[PDB]
């Protein structure tokens, strides 16, 4: 809940390295999500029934979404010091996924999980225990605001 100025800097600085290899990382994340937590695949018409990473990484639909996810995060990171703006971003997100896509909010949580897991595996020389703790705080914030919108919207 309390995010510090140093942590904020930890995040901006690590993210700059992650964004440099943005695309592969996006999909590495989504492939772990969809493989490890398969029911999460249910919302995606073109690969809901695909189990294999090599199959999944070739899905045009997977990849576009993986791209959208990362741009999302990037926006959230560019915007860390402006809290009204993170609020609207999470609002927009949460609405769409609630109303248009009908995604169970649990998957946002599980995704936050996977992002750490993959960040601090693909980019371990940067994601130190300390940096990981900051990303934790951030992603709990993301997930918390998403849930808040989901309730505003009528999901209980
Ligand atoms: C930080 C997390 C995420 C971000 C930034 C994100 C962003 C987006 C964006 C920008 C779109 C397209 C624009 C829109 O329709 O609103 C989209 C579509 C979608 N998202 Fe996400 N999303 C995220 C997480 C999730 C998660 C966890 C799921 C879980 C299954 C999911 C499922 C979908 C689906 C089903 C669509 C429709 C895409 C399609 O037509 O194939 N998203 N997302």
């Amino acid at each position: 809940s309390p995010l510090t100025d140093k942590e904020r800097v930890m995040i901006q600085d690590s993210w700059a390295k992650v964004y440099e290899n943005s695309d592969d990382t996006g999909v590495a994340i989504l492939v772990r999500l969809f493989v490890n937590f398969p029911s999460s695949r249910q919302y995606f018409s073109q690969f809901k029934h695909i189990e294999e990473p090599e199959e999944l990484e070739r899905s045009a639909q997977l990849r576009k979404h993986a791209n959208r996810v990362m741009n999302g995060l990037n926006t959230l990171v560019e915007s860390l010091d402006n809290s009204e703006k993170v609020a609207s971003v999470l609002k927009l997100l949460g609405k769409a996924h609630a109303l248009r896509h009908k995604v169970e909010p649990v998957y946002f949580k599980i995704l936050s999980g996977v992002i750490l897991e993959v960040l601090g595996e693909a980019f371990s020389e940067v994601v130190t225990p300390e940096v990981a703790a900051a990303w934790t705080k951030l992603l709990a914030t993301i997930y918390s605001g998403i849930n808040a919108v989901y309730e505003e919207v009528g999901w209980s």
